[PDB]
């Protein structure tokens, strides 16, 4: 996260780490079960850590659980990326509670203008490098479809939308990918990609949830 501040332990409960040795991506929890993340961030071998704040420190209230399954949705296009969205089954249910909970699923879209919060451990730095320690958070409302395809001529696809800042110095970056962009307490979109980090005219791109619903739904009463 570029142009953030520090969560502060345990405010985003429901806020998932992908580690394979370590932190490659973020995730929601959407259920004692289940995690929601993007479909770029597949790898085998996936340990999911819930109730994280410093990822390098056991400070408590941390649940270390493997993935049994990660399920990538079956029209993802790695060189698009659109339907970028993976579920991940975990190998035993999360223990849920005040450090450790569940984000609702959107019964319909946000607009434009909406504020939501996006939070993840990636890079700090628009230029270079810097991961934290902590989890980083980022109020950035979501932008018009209009300047989302002005941005990205012929690069967005209607199961994306932008959010964030025009003017650049505030934008979520790599290692957050995966992560939630939360929306009025329900779960909006998931971190995806960009040009860059915190780039002037280059917002960040985000997977649509609101048009995976059913898919989600379905999967995972199958699974
Ligand atoms: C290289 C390319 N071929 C494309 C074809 C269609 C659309 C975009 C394309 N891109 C750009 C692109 C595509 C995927 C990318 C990417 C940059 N950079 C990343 C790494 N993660 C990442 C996450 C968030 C942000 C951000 N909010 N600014 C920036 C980058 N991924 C996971
Ligand atoms: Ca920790």
């Amino acid at each position: 996260i570029v142009g953030g501040y520090t969560c502060g332990a345990n405010t985003v409960p429901y806020q998932v780490s992908l580690n394979s040795g370590y932190h490659f991506c973020g995730g929601s929890l959407i259920n004692s079960q289940w995690v929601v993340s993007a479909a770029h961030c597949y790898k085998s071998g996936i340990q999911v850590r819930l109730g994280e704040d410093n990822i390098n420190v056991v400070e408590g209230n941390e649940q270390f659980i493997s993935a049994s399954k990660s399920i990538v949705h079956p029209s993802y296009n790695s060189n698009t990326l659109n339907n970028d969205i993976m579920l991940i089954k975990l190998k035993s249910a999360a223990s849920l509670n005040s450090r450790v909970a569940s984000i609702s699923l959107p019964t319909s879209c946000a607009s434009a203008g909406t504020q939501c919060l996006i939070s993840g451990w990636g890079n700090t730095k628009s230029s270079g490098t810097s991961y934290p320690d902590v989890l980083k958070c980022l109020k950035a409302p979501i932008l018009s479809d209009s300047s989302c395809k002005s941005a990205y001529p012929g690069q967005i696809t209607s199961n994306m939308f932008c959010a964030g800042y025009l003017e650049g110095g505030k934008d979520s970056c790599q290692g957050d990918s995966g992560g939630p962009v939360v929306c009025s307490g329900k779960l909006q979109g998931i971190v995806s990609w960009g040009s860059g980090c915190a780039q002037k005219n280059k917002p960040g791109v985000y997977t649509k949830v609101c048009n995976y619903v059913s898919w989600i739904k379905q999967t995972i009463a199958s699974n």
